[PDB]
This record gives structure tokens, C-alpha cells and sequence, in this order.
């Protein structure tokens, strides 16, 4: 092989972790084609903080199409041509301005209040409750309203077919005749929903309804001269999926881990008590004052990044950390791997929020749960605000105990998520 000379072996992220440990900062692997996992901070900096390095489209191909069905296609995540990317990124950026996000505070509050009232009613310390499912309904209900102006009402038990579609498509990215059929139909369903909600927005505008400027406004604008709506739909599916799935799992992971950290939980309860009190509504400014909750969520992303990493195309032969890496090679970056290396993090398996305390030295290119550079998460602040609002309201009102038997392990599709449904029993504070 042109790759035989590179060090390497003569959940998949965990295998990568073991190999990076065993073999060093530049290791050859198999994802889908041969790629090279690069785990030095210097390398992270060089490749992610430069606009000379583009994503590798061959590696995103499994998000563009699934069993011949267009999924993310040429939307904002999976578009690897720089110009095309840059054009749509800059247009859609408008929906994530400071004042756009601040105005979502009402939506975040309402959906979080609804979740908490639903959980309070079950808080008999006996009824098992899937926090993964409940957090996913909350994130979807937030996204639909926030990004598209629609009310899915999943918290109320609506949109079960839609829930099913999502589940089946996620399984499909990582994979008979029958599962093949369930997958295709699901992807087509979600694009059909896209055509549905797009039609409504356009009717509204035509009939001159009040039209909140949101993410949907901006993805419409991005496509002013397209001959068809394929680009538009690509972005619909992208935001629909990216905008809830990882938020949901970040919340779920946080709740799962916190269930064996009672001292940390008591600290979080104290913080929430002291800043917001008994208030039902968190002000934008309150978010800033929840400093310890903010550290907890960061540490949760260190050990449990739902978006595990990214790929860049190495265009020409380059020496990386003493290793010759051939022209035309997918470079694999993983915040999951790096977060669990003792050479980057002291006692890496210890959940310690103090790593992110003010005055603690900041991780320097060893932690990137939203990636870094020009292709970093456009929804970073949106996600941070929403998960802070959900967590703060849970902590205000409820105590959680993981049902015994629930595992701490992971499953890996395209993203990482709890292996188990995070079944908990609950009591009011
Ligand atoms: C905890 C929640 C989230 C995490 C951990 C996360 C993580 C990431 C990561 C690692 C990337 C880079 C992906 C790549 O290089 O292939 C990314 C990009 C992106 N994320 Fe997120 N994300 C989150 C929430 C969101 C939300 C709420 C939205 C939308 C409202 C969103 C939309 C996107 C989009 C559109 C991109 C591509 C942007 C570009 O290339 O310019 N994400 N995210
Ligand atoms: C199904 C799905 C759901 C959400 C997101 C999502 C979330 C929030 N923001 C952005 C995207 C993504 C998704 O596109 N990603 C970026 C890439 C990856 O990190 C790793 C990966 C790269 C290539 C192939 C397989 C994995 C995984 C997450 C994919």
C-alpha cells in the first residue's frame, strides 16, 4: 500500500483511541477507504485553523446520500467546495446573530417549562422515564419552532411517524431488503416534510402573514437563482437533523453522567437556586451567571462529544509529526480521542468541571466539540443557550436517579449517543 509505511495495526472511536495511544499522533485506519487519524495539537491547529484545507467530500459521502436517497446532499455541513460553502454560510450567519439568538429565549423557556411540567407529574420516585427520549422531544420541539416556525408538539406525543423516520435514517448511515426500504422511505419522508413546511412559509408570505425572520428565511434567500429546490431541501434536512440531534444527546449524556455525581449536582442546584431563584423564566443575562453549569457542560463535551470530529483533505504529500503522509489523503480529527488521552488530559476518565474553571489553563487545540476554524459549528451559541436553559430548569425543579441496570456506554452512528435510553426515576426538589 501507499499507506503501509505509516504506523498502525499490522465503539469505533474507542478503537481509534487505543490505536492513537499504541501508535502515536499519526495512525492509518479504515473508515468506510483508508484515512489517517491525527492527534497532535500542532496538527489540529495547522489543519483546522487554515482556509487552505477543505473538508474531504469522499468522507462526507455517507451523509450526502444514503442507499441512493439524497440526505444532507450539498447543504452547509456536507458541501466541500469552498466558494459554494462560503456563499451559503455568510447568508445563513444572519439567523445566528446576537439579536436573533436573544429573541429565541422565549422559545427555549416555553419548551423547557413544558418538559419540566411533564416530568414533575411523573416525579413519584418509581415511574421509569427515558430522559433520552424526553430530551430529544424537547430539542426537536425547540428546533421546529425556532428554526422553521412550526409546532411539532412531540412533548405532547405528536409526530411519532416523524420520530420513527429520524430513528430509521440514523441507523441507515452506519449500515436486509426490508431495512433497505424503511431507510429510503424515511429519508424521502423527511424531504417531503421539508417541501411541506416550505410551501406553508411561501403561502404565508404570499398571503402576508407575520413571518418571523428565522433560519428558514435565510436558507430560502441562499437559493435565489437555483433551477430547483434541491439545495434548499438539503439545508432543510441538514438543519432539521443537526439542530436537534446533538443537542438532545449532549443533554442526555450530561444527565446520565450527573446521576453518579451527587456532589456536583448539589453544587449545580445551589448555583441555580442563587441566580434564578424560584423564577420560571431565565433572562438572557442569567445565562452568563451560571458559570459552574457552564463548566459542567464543557466537561460533558470533553468525555461525551456527540459530534466526534471532522475530516480535511490533505492535497499534497506532507510531513506530519515526523510521518510522511501521501497526497490525496483524508485526515481524521477526533475530539473524542484527544479528550481521553492522558497526554492531553490528566486522569482523562475523571469527570472534573474544574478543568474549565476561570484561571485553569485553557485546552490548547485538544478540545473541539464544535470543531474549530471556518467550518466550526454555526449553531454553537444556539446549542449552548438552549442546553443551558433546559439543564437549569431541570436542576431548579427535579431530582434524578438512574434506574439501576442503565449502562454508561456509548453507541456510534454518525454521532455518539447513550447506548441506553437514560431511564431515570424522579422526585421534586
Ligand atoms: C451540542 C450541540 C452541537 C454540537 C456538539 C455540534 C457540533 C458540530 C461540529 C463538530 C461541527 C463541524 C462538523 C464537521 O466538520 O463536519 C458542526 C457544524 C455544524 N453544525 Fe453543529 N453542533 C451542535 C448543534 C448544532 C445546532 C443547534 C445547529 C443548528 C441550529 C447546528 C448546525 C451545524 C451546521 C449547519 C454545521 C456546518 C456549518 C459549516 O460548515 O459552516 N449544530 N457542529
Ligand atoms: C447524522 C448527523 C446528525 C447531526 C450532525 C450534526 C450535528 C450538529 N452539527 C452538525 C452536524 C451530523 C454531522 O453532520 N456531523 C458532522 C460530522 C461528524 O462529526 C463526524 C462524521 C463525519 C462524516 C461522516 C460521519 C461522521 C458527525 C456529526 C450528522
Amino acid at each position: 500500500s501507499r499507506y503501509e509505511h505509516i504506523p498502525g495495526p499490522p465503539v469505533l472511536q474507542d478503537v481509534f483511541l487505543d490505536w492513537a495511544k499504541k501508535y502515536g499522533p499519526v495512525v492509518r485506519v479504515n473508515v468506510f477507504k483508508t484515512s489517517v487519524i491525527v492527534t497532535s495539537p500542532e496538527s489540529v491547529k495547522k489543519f483546522l485553523m487554515s482556509t487552505k484545507y477543505n473538508k474531504d467530500s469522499k468522507m462526507y459521502r455517507a451523509l450526502q446520500t444514503v442507499f441512493g436517497e439524497r440526505l444532507f446532499g450539498q447543504g452547509l455541513v456536507s458541501e466541500c467546495n469552498y466558494e459554494r460553502w462560503h456563499k451559503q454560510r455568510r447568508v445563513i450567519d444572519l439567523a445566528f446573530s446576537r439579536s436573533s439568538l436573544v429573541s429565541l429565549m422565549e422559545t427555549f423557556n416555553e419548551k423547557a417549562e413544558q418538559l419540566v411540567e411533564i416530568l414533575e407529574a411523573k416525579a413519584d420516585g418509581q415511574t421509569p422515564v427515558s430522559m433520552q427520549d424526553m430530551l430529544t422531544y424537547t430539542a426537536m420541539d425547540i428546533l421546529a419552532k425556532a428554526a422553521f416556525g412550526m409546532e411539532t408538539s412531540m412533548l405532547l406525543g405528536a409526530q411519532k411517524p416523524l420520530s420513527q423516520a429520524v430513528k430509521l435514517m440514523l441507523e441507515g448511515i452506519t449500515a436486509k431488503r426490508k431495512q433497505l426500504r424503511e431507510v429510503r422511505e424515511s429519508i424521502r419522508f423527511l424531504r417531503q416534510v421539508g417541501r411541506d413546511w416550505v410551501q406553508r412559509r411561501r403561502e404565508a408570505l404570499k398571503r402576508g402573514e407575520e413571518v418571523p425572520a428565522d433560519i428558514l428565511t435565510q436558507i430560502l434567500k441562499a437559493e435565489e437563482g437555483a433551477q430547483d429546490d434541491e439545495g434548499l431541501l438539503d439545508n432543510f434536512v441538514t438543519f432539521f437533523i443537526a439542530g436537534h440531534e446533538t443537542s438532545a444527546n449532549h443533554l442526555a449524556f450530561t444527565v446520565m453522567e450527573l446521576s453518579r455525581q451527587p456532589e456536583i449536582v448539589a453544587r449545580l442546584q445551589a448555583e441555580v437556586d442563587e441566580v434564578i431563584g424560584s423564577k420560571r423564566y431565565l433572562d438572557f443575562e442569567d445565562l452568563g451567571r451560571l458559570q459552574y453549569l457552564s463548566q459542567v457542560l464543557k466537561e460533558s463535551l470533553r468525555l461525551y462529544p456527540p459530534a466526534w470530529g471532522t475530516f480535511r483533505l490533505l492535497e499534497e504529500e506532507t510531513l506530519i509529526d515526523g510521518v510522511r503522509v501521501p497526497g490525496n489523503t483524508p485526515l481524521l480529527f477526533s475530539t473524542y480521542v484527544m479528550g481521553r488521552m492522558d497526554t492531553y488530559f490528566e486522569d482523562p476518565l475523571t469527570f472534573n468541571p474544574d478543568r474549565f474553571g476561570p484561571g485553569a489553563p485553557k485546552p490548547r487545540f485538544t478540545y473541539f466539540p464544535f470543531s474549530l476554524g471556518h467550518r466550526s459549528c454555526i449553531g454553537q451559541q444556539f446549542a449552548q443557550m438552549e442546553v443551558k436553559v433546559v439543564m437549569a430548569k431541570l436542576l431548579q425543579r427535579l431530582e434524578f436517579r438512574l434506574v439501576p441496570g442503565q449502562r454508561f456506554g456509548l453507541q456510534e452512528q454518525a454521532t455518539l449517543k447513550p447506548l441506553d435510553p437514560v431511564l431515570c426515576t424522579l422526585r421534586p426538589r
